[PDB]
């Protein structure tokens, strides 16, 4: 029993993590194998953030100028090479701490676990997800650059996230371990901000399902709905239309807990109706969007209470 | 910017992580050293976990009936003793990966780490605090048993919890690693009830602090209160009683934004005598009390292990 934000034990991530300088500019670079990985705004200049020519920046560069610091311990750059917004600088020792990995793309509301660094030295782990416009809610001060999200299913790595910046609005963006960034968004300094937030419906009723697994029943209503009936109430609250593939995904929960997704979304609708008055949800007074159905699964009980 | 749940690497405790069996009873244990700590409840079936008398218990096993496995390896159980409801395994292996640590026993409010294993596999973090009821709101399944909670000091580990049982309620409770139970609890099946359980005042006037480093000042007033008349209305809110000792602790955050402790304390009397009114503080509808003041002042500053 019990429903708690958790996060990926962090231990395979922390033996990644080295300091990368280049002039006067210290980040986070994570170190697989040979290579280390890090955010190609590294190179910049304090001046150069707004409009940077990052390869006119780079071949100005020679493998001696990037320090990278792993412990106490200093790695020798032989190489380095620009793959979108991510600088990939090879070593010459590869990191007897490489852990099974893969990089991976996610989609807006999958979850993942954050090991924020500052100086090559995790400092803290923590679990969110990635918002419908791209961004993520995360805790990150200067120097964090860098830092990773990843998820740990069985003993394999999956690297999907690398932290480049903070947004004016406090939340964060950045790329996948290929360099990509998540949502419309540059390494640049110019006006640049995330677009209006919605509430990841699947998410929410993943939970709604792991509050009745714990024993809580008391939001469930006799009703039913259609799922148009139901995206049309949705969108007035600024929730995520809910597909047929999320419904296809809740399925396990629904058949675990005897209550059909379209008589959950009917619970949903309600609750965005009437609010809580009062009451709570696993000791929560909102509704949290930050759990998948696959988390949820994971987490909770197969046994329903 | 951003305010997260956020909890210690994990990395240093991973590698101590064992599972002990014993009969049919399979649990966690702590490797440090050449020495297992686990549950003493490893040593008891369904029968004897009614009435169990320990020492009858443990004088009838021998070495070779406690499997002890770190990973695929097999550890050799060499010697065995009980301390208070702690049970230490000796093995004939001492830990090649024992961090720097100390045991130590922690006060309701303060909060640590828990890494939740089960098979001697760790699959989750999270952090949480010692209720004032010496209750913890853990997140555990059948197996989870001799699960460590921790706090990270520069190097060293500071081990303060080990996960015995779950409570009626869904509540969790466990002992300090010298086998002392945290609370009125017995580890064995009987009726056993978590008493009523309080807010921790200090935790709240924490985040209230956290919440005005990142921008959220609605709830600011002109005003200020005595001690004495704040600790009126915190008794008639089922509120920890707040001590010039708490006071002094939040002392720094004060300092920093600007508003004396009794000030944030006639904020926190508005609160609670006339709610939210609609409005989140840090992205919640409730006053959060698992923030230690140190845990506001860490997360505001960046300090790495
Ligand atoms: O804000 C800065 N850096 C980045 C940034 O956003 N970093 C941060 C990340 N998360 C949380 C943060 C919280 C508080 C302050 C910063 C945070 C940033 C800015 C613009 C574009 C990019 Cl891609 C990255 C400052 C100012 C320029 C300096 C910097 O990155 N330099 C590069 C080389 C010359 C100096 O550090
Ligand atoms: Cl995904």
């Amino acid at each position: 029993s019990g429903f708690r934000k958790m996060a990926f034990p962090s231990g395979k991530v922390e033996g990644c993590m080295v300091q990368v300088t280049c002039g006067t500019t210290t980040l986070n670079g994570l170190w697989l194998d040979d290579v280390v990985y890090c955010p190609r705004h590294v190179i910049c200049t304090s001046e150069d953030m707004l409009n940077p020519n990052y390869e006119d920046l780079l071949i100005r560069k020679s493998n001696h100028n990037f320090l990278v610091q792993a412990g106490n311990v200093q790695l020798r750059v032989i190489g380095h090479s620009m793959q979108n917004c991510v600088l990939k600088l090879k070593v010459d020792t590869a990191n007897p701490k490489t852990p099974k990995y893969k990089f991976v793309r996610i989609q807006p509301g999958q979850t993942f676990s954050v090991l924020a660094c500052y100086n090559g030295s995790p400092s803290g782990v923590y679990q969110c997800a990635m918002r419908p416009n791209f961004t993520i809610k995360g805790s990150f001060l200067n120097g964090s650059c860098g830092s990773v999200g990843f998820n740990i299913d069985y003993d394999c790595v999956s690297f999907c996230y690398m932290h480049h910046m903070e947004l004016p609005t406090g939340v964060h963006a950045g790329t996948d371990l290929e360099g990509n960034f998540y949502g419309p968004f540059v390494d640049r300094q110019t006006a640049q901000a995330a677009g209006t937030d919605t509430t990841i419906t699947v998410n929410v009723l993943a939970w709604l399902y792991a509050a009745v697994i714990n024993g809580d029943r008391w939001f469930l209503n006799r009703f039913t709905t259609t799922l148009n009936d139901f995206n049309l109430v949705a969108m007035k609250y600024n929730y995520e239309p809910l597909t047929q593939d999320h419904v296809d995904i809740l399925g396990p929960l629904s058949a675990q807990t005897g209550i059909a997704v379209l008589d959950m979304c009917a619970s949903l609708k309600e609750l965005l109706q009437n609010g809580m008055n009062g009451r709570t949800i696993l000791g929560s007074a909102l509704l949290e969007d930050e759990f998948t159905p696959f988390d949820v699964v994971r987490q909770c009980s197969g046994v329903t209470f």
